[PDB]
Parts: structure tokens; sequence; C-alpha cells
């Protein structure tokens, strides 16, 4: 059916989206907050359910109204997401912690743990999250944060921008290294950090503006609040993760991970990286989400099959789409 998932924006253009119908408010008790500094500002504004579980429509439109997040974006991270920390068979999906408000769970090995689990979409040399070996992968940390107004201090004339970008996730990756035995940094989480450290730049920005430039007040309110500035615009054009390249390029790096020591980072060459987007892809469907579900039952098989058609459709790169359930 069209608008399953939703397509593009009929209307584009910049406009307030921290409107009337969309105010802030406080979390109630149960609420529920994670690593995505994106989703929890749509859920405390009323673009997505303000408790913080949302089905994947829910949140694909929910990125493209509030925030102009491009079409394909929405829908390969919001898919990849509920393929493994949701809920497949009610289509529920925490933006946070796991919980029992996603429906019955599926058979292990299958966690549905919402997107603070670690090491599905979450991971590790987060901007202003700690990472998961430490205990707490999704809360604000107010150190991570003062950190990225010093490097907006010294690299972007107190802004942030995709200069800031390129040092400050260098600086993060190489703090994991120095202080996490268990570091990884391959394959979809290689992909989605560095994509990451573009959007405060391509995405907090008012689309009035749009200009590259994130003053610390906006970053302050989307990253510890989950709130838009006053009279926020959206972006005036469909993106993610433009600039990108420059974020990658500043400090070259190698796909890998520690081997249970610090210090031991050892270069993973069967990890995709931004030369193989496909691969990624593959591996995504081939491994990760069969490490979640071997060898599901008929209904389960069906839900992950229409998943995962609905993933593809979010594969921007030049690729052919794998069946790792058959047909
Ligand atoms: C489209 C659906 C999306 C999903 C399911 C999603 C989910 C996530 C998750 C699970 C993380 C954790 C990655 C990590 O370990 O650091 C993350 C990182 C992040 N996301 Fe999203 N995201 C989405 C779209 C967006 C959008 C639209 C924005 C901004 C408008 C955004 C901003 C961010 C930022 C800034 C981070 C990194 C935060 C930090 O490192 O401190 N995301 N996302
Ligand atoms: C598109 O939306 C913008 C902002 O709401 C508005 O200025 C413009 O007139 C709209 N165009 C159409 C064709 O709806
Ligand atoms: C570190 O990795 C090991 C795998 O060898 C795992 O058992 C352990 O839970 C991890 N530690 C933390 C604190 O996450
Ligand atoms: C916040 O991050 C800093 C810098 O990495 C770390 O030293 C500190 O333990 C973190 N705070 C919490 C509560 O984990
Ligand atoms: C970041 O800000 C600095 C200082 O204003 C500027 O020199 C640099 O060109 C900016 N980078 C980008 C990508 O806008
Ligand atoms: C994924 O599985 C398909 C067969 O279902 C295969 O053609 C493809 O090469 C696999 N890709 C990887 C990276 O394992
Ligand atoms: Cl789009
Ligand atoms: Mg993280």
């Amino acid at each position: 059916e069209p608008g399953l998932p939703p397509g593009p924006l009929e209307n584009s253009s910049a406009k307030l989206v921290n409107d009337e119908a969309h105010p802030w408010k406080p979390l109630r008790p149960g609420d529920i907050r994670g690593p995505c500094p994106g989703l929890n500002t749509l859920a405390s504004h009323g673009y997505l359910p303000r408790n913080g579980v949302a089905t994947p429509a829910q949140i694909i439109n929910a990125v493209q109204e509030g925030f102009n997040f491009d079409n394909q974006a929405a829908i390969f991270a919001t898919y990849a997401a509920h393929l493994v920390d949701g809920n497949l068979i009610t289509d529920l999906l925490s933006i946070g912690r796991k919980t029992r408000l996603t429906g019955p769970d599926p058979p292990p090995p299958a966690s549905v743990g919402g997107l603070n689990e670690h090491g599905t979409f979450e991971g590790d040399a987060s901007m202003t999250r700690g990472d998961a070996f430490f205990g707490n992968n999704h809360d604000f940390n107010e150190t991570l944060f003062e950190q990225l107004v010093d490097y907006s201090n010294r690299f972007g004339g107190g802004k942030y921008n995709l200069t800031v970008a390129g040092e400050l996730r260098f600086k993060r990756i190489q703090d994991s290294i120095a202080t996490n035995p268990n570091f990884s940094f391959v394959d979809f989480r290689f992909f989605t950090a560095y994509g990451e450290t573009t959007f405060p730049a391509n995405l907090f920005v008012d689309g009035r503006r749009d200009d590259g430039q994130l003053d610390m007040d906006a970053a302050r309110s989307f990253f510890q609040f989950s709130r838009m500035p006053d009279d926020f615009f959206r972006a005036p054009s469909p993106r993610s993760g433009t600039g990108v390249e420059v974020v990658v390029q500043a400090h070259p790096m190698q796909p890998g991970r520690n081997v249970g020591k610090i210090n031991s980072y050892t270069v993973d060459p069967t990890s995709s990286d931004f030369s193989t987007p496909c691969l990624m892809y593959e591996k995504f469907v081939n491994i990760t989400v069969k490490s979640l579900y071997p060898n599901p039952t008929v209904q389960l098989r069906k839900a992950l099959n229409t998943n995962l058609d609905f993933l593809f459709q979010g594969v921007a790169a030049g690729c052919t789409q794998v069946f790792p359930y058959g047909r």
C-alpha cells in the first residue's frame, strides 16, 4: 500500500515545528526517553507518542515532519532499529529502555530491548552518552556535553559545525580505545557513529538560517532537555548525513574493536566501511538480524520479511536486496 512505509513529505519547506499543536511537556511517570536526542525531542513535543513507545510509521512521519529528515534515511534507521530492538508482531518500538508496553515478547534469543539495547543500534563513542561498558548508555552526560562545548569553542568559533564534528568524533573514538576494553567500532555502528555527528549541524540548526552552525543553547536544549528552541523552524529541505565524508576524513579510521583490553584496537578486515555500504546492509540482515531471529516461527518469519522489505526501501546506495529468510 502507498504510505506504508510513509513516503516523502508532500511539502518539505521550512516551517515552524515548535508550534501550538506540539508543545514541549515534562515527562510523566513511566515516559521513556533514550539515547537519540532527535526521537526524544519528537516525543517530548508530541510528534511521537509522549510515553516513548511508537510504531515504525509514527517514527518515520515524526522525523520527516519535525526535522525534515530525508525519507530513505528515515526508513532505513527506523526499520533497522525496529528489526533489532522492536516487537515485530505488535509493531511497537521503545525509544529507550525495554518495556512490557511493547507487548508479549518473542522467544529467545530475541531481546526486544528498545533503543537502549547495546550493540544492536546503540553503540560506543557517542558524543553526549557514555559507552554501555561504563553502565549508562542512554542518559545525557554533562561532562561529555561540556567537551562538545569546548570543541565548539576551539574549532567552531563557539558553534558546533562539521569541523567541530570531525575533531570531536575522533576524540571520542580515542577515549573509548583508551578506556573501554569492549570497545566495538565496526559495521553498522561505524556508519551511525559518523553520520550522527553531522545531524546537529544539518537538523538542529533553525531552517530559516540553515548555515550548519549550531549554537550551544540549542545544542543543550536538544541533547539534555529534548526541547526545541523557541520558535524553531525545521530545515528547508529533506536531509540527514550531509557532509559525513568531511567528518570521516578529518581523522581517517579503519573499523575495528578492542579485544578485551584497553589500547588493543584491532582492525576488522571483514567489516564494512563507507566504501562498502551494500556490505553493511547485507551483514546487518544476514548476521545481526539472524542472530536475534535464527529460526523464526511462520508468523515471525512473515513479520521479519515484511520489515526487511521496508528496510531495503531505505537503502540509498546502489545495492541488491538479500533474503535471509527466503521469499
Ligand atoms: C529516524 C529514526 C531514528 C532512530 C530510530 C534513531 C535512533 C538512534 C539511536 C538508537 C542512537 C544511539 C546511537 C549512539 O549510540 O550514539 C541515535 C543517535 C543519535 N541520533 Fe538518532 N535516530 C533516528 C533519527 C534521528 C534524527 C532525525 C535525529 C535528529 C533530528 C537524530 C539525532 C541523533 C543524534 C544526535 C545521535 C547521537 C547522540 C549522541 O551521540 O550523543 N536521530 N539515534
Ligand atoms: C508549503 O509550506 C510552506 C510553509 O508552511 C508554505 O509557505 C507554502 O505555501 C506551502 N506550499 C504549498 C503548495 O502548500
Ligand atoms: C564486556 O564483554 C564481555 C564479553 O567477553 C561481556 O561478558 C561483558 O558483559 C562486557 N562487559 C560490560 C560491562 O558490558
Ligand atoms: C560522564 O562521562 C564522563 C566522561 O567520560 C565520565 O568520566 C563519567 O563517569 C560519566 N558519568 C556517568 C554518570 O557515568
Ligand atoms: C566551523 O566554524 C569555524 C569558525 O567559524 C569555521 O572556520 C569553519 O569553516 C566552520 N566549518 C564549517 C564546516 O562550517
Ligand atoms: C547474505 O545472504 C545472501 C543469500 O541469502 C548472499 O547472497 C549474500 O552474499 C550474503 N551476504 C553476506 C555479506 O553475507
Ligand atoms: Cl525525503
Ligand atoms: Mg552510544
